[PDB]
């Protein structure tokens, strides 16, 4: 019949002696006296559906199957509960449904997880359609729909096309593996799900499109960390005729309507660092700006000092207000801490109530040392001030990571603040042997690699010194960065045919190996490609913090574990031997 003509959720005591039919899941029965109480859920709330006198013998041989998650169609008649049921807490607190039909749409076995006491990893993906009937994950799924149009709604009045790009197609170098496809129609022949869609993007500026954008799925085989999976969603843009200015200003747009649906206005313009100073300040080019914590330099302070751990091309500081009141399990655990990190520890010296300079490093000084430590870093008395050695990366993201513990433990964080900032021109190069370090692919063979990618654009102040000093060479990029986690980044890029092919060669792509690989990137340049840039949002990210959720796979549908397993499909498995013969 009519499986449903109401929702349970939106029913009011205005609605009394009105014959309805609801369809929806079982989510809690109770038996009183002989009448079964059931909480009939749907999409849009809970409802208390009841069966009292058997006004037909048939419905309470179905009403007693009923169970947790029971799928029924019900039809009955909405009065007003007895005084003495009224449940303030629920929505529809004061209504009931009188039934007079019931039928039972799918059996449910008893569940392998109640659905008000949340179960592991493993158990919440197995049973992925059992989670989402919880509360949290299907506000996490239906809010990501409206993150998408919230993105549609500022592209579509800004004159953008909604193009997609091919999925089955060339490599794309974003600094990770390829994911493979064999050709079927080529024996020995692959094809390569695409990293970014970064190569078509540039090619619809050149087909005139001027304004692009597209929510696309990015393949990278990554070690399993930060923000995305092996495959990910992006909101890609790319403009012509534009600056890093024009790109950074359609950015906070699209930005202002996603933080509005939560109900956040955000300041913009949103402040801009440099890639230099954000190090410098924050040890990481991905900030946390919702506390202070500054690093402080050191290097010139212990010009004199005798401490040959100190003797290093840098040193910073970390000043922990109150810190030294911490008993000595909580200075002893600082230094298991730093051990995972990858250096030797997390030298401090803890401040008296008396302003004596203690601990391990207050030993070390030289009387002028002890004088100015406590008043150069900034440190009170009983403070901890937490320092690193060393080179300049490795001590900066040392102290640059101690630095956001520290708000951790102190409860310095507030959850409810928002700190958006771009980190604007960073380097366009690095060197190679530190990328592939940690696990990145390099873009060529040479002793250099994009800090982007290779398409990035170098400043114009920049552009005559690419063989020169390469270290030296800073970017035409900007990278968006939201309470420490990087949620979008861009450049202007090159449009150039000889530009790109000096990129390439200070990489280590040969004249000949880019010809392989990108020659018709460089062919399209030789036919009007106009001046152009571009950005990219992660997704997963940028809705799980809309979300209030720190995992993203909460706002992935059905997301895998780390490592790529699938514990619901049980994916990857292997092939038949018929099937295997096409490869
Ligand atoms: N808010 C959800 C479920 C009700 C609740 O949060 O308790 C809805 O719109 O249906
Ligand atoms: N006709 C709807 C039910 C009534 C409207 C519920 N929102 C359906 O079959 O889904
Ligand atoms: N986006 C284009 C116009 C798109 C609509 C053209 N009929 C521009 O800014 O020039
Ligand atoms: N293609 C870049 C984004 C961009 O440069 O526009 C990425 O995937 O991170």
């Amino acid at each position: 019949f009519v499986l449903r003509s109401h929702a349970a959720g939106l029913l009011r005591e205005g609605d009394a002696g009105q014959q309805v039919t609801l369809a929806g899941w079982v989510a809690r029965r109770r038996d009183h006296g002989g009448v079964i109480f059931i909480d009939l859920r749907d999409a849009s709330g809970i409802a208390q559906v009841v069966f009292r006198d058997p006004q037909d013998t048939e419905v309470l041989a179905q009403a007693h199957r009923l169970r947790a998650e029971f799928c029924v169609s019900v039809a009955g008649v909405v009065e007003i509960r007895p005084e003495g049921n009224a449940n303030p807490e629920i929505a529809t607190g004061e209504i009931e449904v009188n039934a007079t039909s019931l039928t039972v749409l799918g059996e449910c076995a008893p569940l392998p997880f109640q659905l008000d006491e949340p179960a592991g990893e493993e158990l919440r993906l197995k049973y992925r359609y059992l989670d989402l009937r919880r509360d949290d994950p299907a506000a996490a799924i239906r809010l990501r729909s409206r993150v998408n149009a919230a993105a549609r709604a500022v592209l579509a009045r800004h004159d953008f096309v909604e193009i997609e790009t091919p999925t089955i197609t060339r490599s794309t170098p974003e600094g990770a593996r390829d994911f493979l496809v064999p050709a079927r129609l080529h024996p020995g022949s692959f094809y390569a799900l695409p990293q970014s869609p970064q190569l078509f993007k540039q090619l619809l500026m050149v087909a005139g499109m001027e304004r692009y954008y597209q929510i696309a799925r990015c393949y990278r085989d990554e070690d399993f960390r930060a923000d995305r999976q092996p495959e990910f969603t992006q909101l890609d843009m790319e403009m012509s005729f534009v600056d890093a200015e024009d790109i950074i200003a359609i950015s906070e747009e699209v930005l202002t309507e996603l933080w509005a649906l939560i109900g956040y206005r955000i300041p913009t313009p949103i402040p801009r660092i440099g890639y230099a100073e954000a190090m410098r300040r924050f040890g990481t080019d991905k900030p946390d700006l919702r506390f202070g914590l500054e690093l402080v330099e050191c290097t010139d302070f212990f010009s004199d000092t005798t401490f040959r751990v100190f003797q290093a091309p840098y040193v910073g500081a970390v000043v922990m207000p109150g810190g030294a009141s911490q008993p000595r399990r909580t200075l002893d655990g600082w230094q298991d801490w730093a051990k995972q990190r990858g250096h030797r520890g997390l030298a401090y010296v803890l401040v008296a109530e008396d302003g004596t300079l203690g601990g391990p490093v207050a030993k070390n000084l030289t009387e002028a040392e002890r004088t100015g430590l406590a008043d150069h870093v900034g440190a009170k008395p009983g403070d901890c001030i937490f320092f690193s050695a060393g080179p300049v990366k490795s001590s900066r993201a040392l102290l640059g990571a101690a630095r956001v513990e520290i708000a951790n433990r102190l409860g310095l964080i507030d959850p409810d603040a928002w700190a958006f900032v771009w980190v604007v021109d960073p380097p366009l190069f690095e060197p190679a042997d530190e990328a592939t370090a940690a696990g990145e692919v390099a873009v060529g063979s040479g002793a250099w690699t994009a800090v982007h990618h290779a398409f990035t654009a170098p400043k114009p102040e920049w552009e005559d010194r690419i063989e020169s000093d390469t270290g030296s060479v800073l970017a035409d990029a900007y990278d968006i960065v939201c309470n420490g986690h990087e949620i979008g980044g861009g450049s202007v890029r090159i449009h150039r045919r000889d530009i790109q092919e000096r990129v390439f060669a200070v990489m280590g792509l040969d004249k000949a190996e880019a010809e392989e690989k990108f020659g018709f990137l460089l062919e399209a340049f030789m036919f009007g490609a106009p001046p152009h840039g571009g950005i990219a949002f992660g997704w997963d990210r940028t809705t799980a913090l809309l979300a209030g959720m720190d995992s993203i796979r909460e706002v992935i549908a059905f997301p895998k574990t780390g490592g790529g397993v699938d514990p619901l499909t049980d994916a990857p498995a292997p092939i038949t031997a018929q099937q295997r013969k096409e490869s």
